């Protein structure tokens, strides 16, 4: 099954992305750290990455960095989660490479929209 490896400190918010993901039949890898998040993906392998810009101890942008300067899972798209969504804020975004984002609060279909696009888009 399709895999989505969240990573979001916040329980309310990692409980919200866990119940719709499950409900779409998606399957879920869950941490709250981006280090460990670097982890899991490698070992785990997931489909799409959903990060939490604003993590307690770094900015989710530097983890997406790590894994688009690793050929091994750079072609995983990061899906950021972010609470500053401004003009300015969505391009900084785009250079750090991240495919998309969400900002806050969570527009849930737009949420669903944008991970059933990129999870079942054929290449």
């Amino acid at each position: 099954t399709k895999k989505v490896l969240i990573v979001e400190d916040n329980e309310l918010n990692m409980k919200l992305f866990h119940d719709l993901l499950e409900a779409q039949g998606y399957e879920t890898l869950q941490t709250r750290e981006g280090l460990s998040a670097l982890s899991i993906a490698r070992e785990n392998k997931p489909d799409l990455i959903l990060m939490d810009i604003q993590l307690p101890e770094i900015s989710g942008l530097e983890v997406t960095k790590w894994l688009k300067e690793d050929d091994d899972l750079a072609h995983i798209p990061v899906v950021a989660v972010t609470a500053f969504a401004m003009k300015g804020d969505e391009e900084r975004i785009r250079e750090g490479g991240c495919e998309a984002y969400i900002s806050k609060p969570i527009s849930v279909v737009h949420f669903l929209e944008t991970i059933k696009r990129l999870l079942e888009r054929q290449p």
